[PDB]
C-alpha cells in the first residue's frame, strides 16, 4: 500500500509534513510519498520504453549488428548538476527494480562548463535526467548540443517536475513524472541558493524568501 | 523497527537478497536494511558534532563574531563525484532531518571538474565519499582543500572503509561501514559504471573485474 505523508499547520501557522514545520513553504506541490510513487510508477514507464530496444554494441565493437540493451550496452543517462542528482540517485535505483540496465554520467551548465566522461554517444539510446523544465530553454538547446555532436540512435529527456506554463519556447520532455503550478518551487533537488535542496517533498516557496540568501557560496 | 534484507541463494547458487538474484557478488557487505540506519546513525553523530558550532559570517559579513551553523552560514558540504553521489543524496536527506542546515557542491577528481564554492575560508567543511581504501585519494585531498581554501575544519565522512588497503596514513574521522580488503560493488561502487545503481554493497567476484573492459 502507500503511506502518505500528512500536510497540515503548527501553532506558528507554517506548513508542516508529518509534524516537521516548514516556514519556507506556502503549498505544498508534491511530498515523498507522492513523489516516490511517480517514480516507480516511471522506472517501469522507462523500463517499457528501452527493454526491447536495439542500439549500437561496444562491447564487441567488431560486431556490425544492433545489440539489445544488455549490462554490455547499457542506457546511457546524462544527469544535469546540480539539482537533479537526488533525482537521478533515487531514478537509477528504481530502474534496477525494474530491470534496465543504465550507466550515468553527469553535465553541469548555466554552455558547457563542466562536461561527461562518456564518450560512445553515436548510435545509442541516451537520456537526460532532469530536475525541472519551465521555460525550457536550458533543455531545448542541450538536447540540440548532444544531439548534433554525438548523434544518438535516441535521446529524449526524463524530468521529475514540468510546469508547462512558463514556455518561452517547445519543449516537452517525452517523460515527465509531475506537473507542477507555475510557481517557483524548492525540495526535492530545488534550491534558492543551494537551500531546502534536502528536503523531502516539494514546496511552492513563499515569494518572501525570493533572495533570502543573497551571499555567494 | 528495522526491517532487514533476507539473504539466499538462487537456483544457479548465485547471491540472492530479497529473492533478486546476484551473480555479480560473492558474498553481502551489508544491505540496504543495514546501510540506510547506518546513514542516520551518522547523520545525528554528524549534527551533534556540527550543530553547536560556528564559524565564518558570510551572510553578515560586515560583522566580526562567529555565526553558529545556521540556513544562512550552513555546513561546507564537498561530494566528491562521480561514485559518492548516491551516498551523498541520501545523506543530506537524513541530515535535514536532524535539523543540520548544509549545502552541498561537488568535485571530480583523480582534480578534473572543480568546485564552484568559492567563500570557504574559516568554514566548516565536510568531504563526503565513496570508500577509503589506500587513503592516497582522500589524503591528496585534505591536503589539497586545506591548502586552498584554509577551512576553520575540515573532516571526511566516508560510507565504506578498508583500513587493511592503506598504504598511507589516513583517517577518516566519520564511517559508516568497516568492510573487508576486497573490492566492493553496489551503492555507488562499479565495474566501469555498471551495479552502481544497486541498493546492496556486495563484495566483487575476482572473475567479474574484467568482465565489461569497453570504454564508455
Ligand atoms: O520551479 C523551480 N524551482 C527551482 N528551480 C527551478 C524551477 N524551475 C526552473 N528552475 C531552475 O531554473 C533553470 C532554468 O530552466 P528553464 O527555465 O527550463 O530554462 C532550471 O534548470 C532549474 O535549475
Ligand atoms: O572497493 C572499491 N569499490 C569501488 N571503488 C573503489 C573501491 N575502493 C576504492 N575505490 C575507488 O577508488 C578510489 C581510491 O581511493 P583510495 O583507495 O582511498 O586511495 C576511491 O575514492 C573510490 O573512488
Ligand atoms: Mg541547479
Ligand atoms: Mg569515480
Amino acid at each position: 500500500p502507500l503511506k502518505p505523508n500528512f500536510v497540515g499547520r503548527d501553532a506558528d501557522g507554517n506548513v508542516t509534513v508529518d509534524g516537521r514545520s516548514y516556514p519556507m513553504a506556502e503549498s505544498v506541490v508534491a511530498t515523498e510519498s507522492t513523489i516516490h510513487r511517480s517514480m516507480k510508477e516511471m522506472a517501469q514507464t522507462l523500463a517499457n520504453a528501452y527493454k526491447t530496444l536495439k542500439h549500437r554494441d561496444t562491447h564487441n565493437k567488431g560486431n556490425s549488428a544492433l545489440a539489445p540493451i544488455t549490462d554490455e550496452n547499457p542506457l546511457i543517462i546524462i544527469s544535469v548538476l546540480k539539482g537533479s542528482y537526488i533525482f537521478t540517485a533515487d531514478m537509477v535505483r528504481y530502474l534496477g527494480d525494474c530491470g534496465l540496465p543504465n550507466v550515468v554520467d553527469f553535465i553541469r551548465i548555466t554552455q558547457v562548463l563542466d562536461n561527461l566522461r562518456f564518450t560512445e554517444l553515436t548510435g545509442k539510446h541516451v537520456l537526460i535526467m532532469e530536475d525541472i523544465a519551465d521555460t525550457g530553454r536550458t533543455m531545448k538547446l542541450l538536447v540540440e548540443k548532444i544531439r548534433r555532436e554525438y548523434r544518438p540512435a535516441s535521446l529524449k529527456v526524463c524530468v521529475l517536475v514540468d510546469k508547462p506554463g512558463g514556455r518561452v519556447v517547445d519543449f516537452k520532455p517525452e517523460f515527465v513524472c509531475l506537473t507542477a503550478p507555475t510557481r517557483y518551487v524548492v525540495g526535492y533537488g530545488f534550491e534558492v541558493n543551494d537551500r531546502y535542496r534536502n528536503y523531502r517533498h516539494v514546496f511552492v516557496l513563499k515569494p518572501e524568501y525570493a533572495k533570502r540568501y543573497p551571499s555567494k557560496l
